[PDB]
């Protein structure tokens, strides 16, 4: 419930946020860490960060992946209206809250059966006009 007071055993997941970004969004977009850890709900704060580099406004829809392969499924809020990320002009600090959750429900079928580590591949990688 962008909560979780429950799922919450002390088993630990990991994440890896893999933050790519290509001349198509020429933002300074960083990661604030390359990957976190959350006892399989524990509703953490991670920001990120994207100064707009260019010379010309850009946009910024970017695509993500949310899994290492088997799992995606068990992400929580894998999307939600009002994207973060959207549009800037040549110059402008974008930054935004995230908050980040896997579900314990990943150590349910074969299918994941041991995968825990959602990973987010994000490409920040649109449309850049000439920076």
């Amino acid at each position: 419930v962008e909560q979780a007071s429950d799922l919450i055993l002390d088993e630990k997941i990991k994440v890896t946020f893999d933050a790519n970004v290509a001349a198509g969004l020429p933002w300074e977009f960083v990661p604030v860490q390359r990957d976190i850890d959350v006892r399989i709900g524990e509703t953490v704060q991670i920001m990120y960060r994207a100064k707009n580099l260019a010379s010309t406004p850009t946009t910024g829809q970017a695509t993500f992946n949310v899994t290492p392969m088997a799992a995606g499924a068990y992400f929580n809020k894998v999307q939600c209206f009002c994207f973060t990320e959207t549009t800037l002009e040549p110059g402008e600090e974008m930054e935004m809250p995230v908050v980040f959750f896997v579900d314990p429900e990943i150590v349910k079928p074969v299918e994941t059966q041991g995968i825990k580590t959602l990973t987010l591949s994000y490409t920040f990688y649109p449309r850049e006009p000439s920076k």
